[PDB]
């Protein structure tokens, strides 16, 4: 498979995750969170390694509400985008839904409230994968790909703008 092929060079340096546990499921629960940290920070300092450091997260204390910033060069300007995503109950079956607020409304592939709307594919791919598939991957294969399509069309449409901070 193409699929199989792209999916392996995107995320063979990523943690895989093991346990099949949601926000409900206690002590099951707290383990999960453990392979979702340790699967974030090593795509973290593998992003850092590779000049691709292009976002920050952190969650609540019950590891439920997840917020922070993504970062898109494009013609060698940085665009900064606030985002935050809630865990669903049925988490990791069920993928969680990524929210850009300040797009709401501002391009095509964008639901009605700030979600970012997906190809048919993530979806499926993420289904194939659970519960190995965990919120580094929801980054790589989801959020990563709709910048890299959305962004540039923003820029290029004057729709966003990029200003200095110095």
């Amino acid at each position: 498979s193409m699929a199989d092929e792209a999916t392996r060079r995107v995320v063979s340096e990523i943690p895989v995750l093991k346990t099949n546990a949601g926000p409900r499921d206690r002590e099951l629960w707290v383990q999960r969170l453990k392979e979702e940290y340790q699967s974030l920070i090593r795509y973290v300092e593998n992003n850092k390694n590779a000049d691709n450091d292009w976002f920050r997260l952190e969650s609540n204390k019950e590891g439920t509400r997840w917020f922070g910033k993504c970062w898109y060069i494009h013609d060698l300007l940085k665009y900064e985008f606030d985002i935050e995503f809630d865990i669903p109950i049925t988490y990791p079956t069920t993928a969680p839904e990524i929210a850009v607020p300040e797009l709401d409304g501002k391009l095509a592939k964008m639901y009605r409230g700030g979600k970012i709307c997906l190809t048919d594919h993530f979806k499926p791919l993420w289904a194939r994968n659970v519960p190995k598939f965990g919120l580094a991957h929801l980054m790589a294969l989801g959020l990563g790909p709709w910048l890299a399509v959305e962004i540039p069309d923003l820029i290029q449409k004057g729709v966003i703008h990029h200003k200095e901070k110095c």
